[PDB]
């Protein structure tokens, strides 16, 4: 599934992720638009046997189990393919495990270098929440 941005922002907030953990809604859509632009299919394998999952993008090494991935922790306790749902609620749960695990938003390269430092605002504007 190809989310639309107020449809996404929608789901995210019944999802209790405006400021968790002092993130606003428009950092989660934003995140979740420049890691899989809204697919929640999305996948990225990578040349170290890892492989990113879903709309956020979340990797195999540590926080889901493909059964293919060297040195799997599954932090997440759940199979990869979970996170491939049009539901987003796995990649959700995962995500906030990963932002309270000490590391915050900056676990997602793509929200650091394109949402970080903008008006993220934005990315909820004029939606219907």
């Amino acid at each position: 599934k190809v989310f639309g941005r107020c449809e996404l922002a929608a789901a995210m907030k019944r999802h209790g992720l405006d400021n968790y953990r002092g993130y606003s809604l428009g950092n989660w859509v934003c995140a979740a638009k420049f890691e899989s632009n809204f697919n929640t299919q999305a996948t990225n394998r990578n040349t170290d046997g890892s492989t990113d999952y879903g709309i956020l993008q979340i990797n195999s090494r540590w926080w889901c189990n493909d059964g293919r991935t060297p040195g799997s922790r599954n932090l997440c306790n759940i199979p990869c393919s979970a996170l491939l749902s049009s539901d987003i609620t796995a990649s959700v749960n995962c995500a906030k495990k990963i932002v309270s695990d000490g590391n915050g938003m900056n676990a997602w390269v793509a929200w650091r270098n394109r949402c970080k430092g903008t008006d993220v605002q934005a990315w909820i504007r004029g939606c219907r929440l």
